[PDB]
RNA sequence: GUGGCAACACUAUAAAUCAAAGCAAUUGGCAGCGAUAGAGAUGCGCGGUGGAAUAUGCUGUUUAAAUCGAAUUUACGCGCAAAAUCUUACCACUUUUU
């Protein structure tokens, strides 16, 4: 049950991301959770985040040469939240609204098995299956 | 000189020079020869540079002097942890003592 706190805390620490208060990113990510509630019931939040991250687990990693490597699932979480967040900055700098909305809409879409995180994610899944 | 169908196969010395040409175990430098260990050593991340302006140092140009050294790594926020005169050694001018 504590893995909820683990994934959320890794989300926080990766949301820190430039030198600053993790209070600033922490209120930012909690604002993303509440904005996820607002957009989700607009047109049921830890639920959709846990589903989104468990949708996003890269189980076997690959190393270039191309060689697959087995992966301890905590780094699967850790890559996972990483790919989510660089896709988030892609979408938000393209929108240049806040980041909280962007991480919210991305956690919804990666819950819905859609978005560039899911694209990158399952291509490296299949490419791990390719080069055995 | 002997053999042959021959390519040439022999047998066979020297003239002339040199002061070493060599040999074996090493001890070190190589590896475009492997096994074991160690370094963000990478491919793993973050933030820079190089884009703009300012600061700052250096070359080069000129000026009377832009005092003098530092020069590829390890020089270039270096001697200077500080130049408005003085620091200051360089120049223009006016004097001074050997």
């Amino acid at each position: 049950x504590x893995x909820x706190x683990x994934x959320x805390x890794x989300x926080x620490x990766x949301x820190x991301x430039x030198x600053x208060x993790x209070x600033x990113x922490x209120x930012x990510x909690x604002x993303x959770x509440x904005x996820x509630x607002x957009x989700x019931x607009x047109x049921d939040v830890l639920e959709v985040l846990m589903r989104a991250v468990d949708n996003c687990k890269p189980l076997m990693k690959v190393i270039q040469s191309y060689q697959p490597r087995p992966l301890n699932p905590d780094q699967s979480t850790n890559f996972a939240v990483k790919w989510i967040l660089q896709a988030a900055q892609k979408r938000r700098a393209g929108a240049k609204a806040s980041m909280a909305e962007a991480l919210a809409v991305e956690l919804l879409l990666a819950a819905q098995r859609k978005g560039g995180a899911r694209a990158r994610r399952d291509e490296v899944h299949k490419l791990a299956l390719d080069n055995r």
